[PDB]
């Protein structure tokens, strides 16, 4: 089962959107997911991993993922 | 040093909502002492929470679900 | 016909989280019988919930916060 | 105070993102907001209103708002 990690900058007030994305994944892949973990992190960081594979990086992407895009990148890995 | 919290909830009992909430309560209160809070979709009737390997909540055992205050406190006692 | 629910929570007591949760519990369970669920940031110590004008929860009165089940039930009795 | 309404398609599984956006606003404008209301709606609808002014329409915008953009559109209509 999939192991998803979400790292978000602790003081950038990004927990909200992280918890949301977390539930979007838990809701859509309730049976293919082992767990979705939220990692409070340091400045400007927002990165998501699926089974060890980075499926999102704020700077790289220049922003935050849409629910649809994230679901899709996760789907392609499971 | 940094707490590891695991939340197991019955996948089909519609308990994700309350699990995600409790997760945010902890992440919000212990934003600096927590390594991560993990949500584990599980099987029938299960709702159990662990902190650094220590079970701090079991639905049957407790006969229900934890209040935000009680859970924070049980986590706090394990973080110091 | 469709229920109107209002949730007043103390703005600075860090109660938005639990309010947003309860709001989603209701929207999820009564997605077809609810007109809307409104969250009202309020003043000190206040946490009160109304359904179609009827108060179904008062923190002091109840001495705490409602369980998802109890709140659903009190709302259900005012719809049905 | 501002009055915000969020209409989302009830069966499109859009409550989640609606509740999130709701909290983003309640958190950022905790003192300038009267209330944020979530309205479960019909097919394909996702529209947001602020003090009677439409600040978002899914088709019109061809998608969903970023937290920053929505905050901004609300701020421009708010009693500064």
């Amino acid at each position: 089962k999939a192991q998803i990690e979400i790292y978000y900058c602790r003081q950038c007030n990004w927990m909200l959107r992280s918890a949301w994305l977390s539930q979007e994944l838990l809701h859509t892949f309730s049976e293919e997911i082992e767990y979705v973990a939220l990692h409070p992190d340091t400045g400007g960081r927002f990165e998501i991993f699926c089974n060890g594979v980075q499926i999102w990086e704020r700077k790289q992407e220049g922003g935050f993922p849409e629910a649809k895009v994230l679901k899709q990148r996760v789907r392609d890995l499971i």
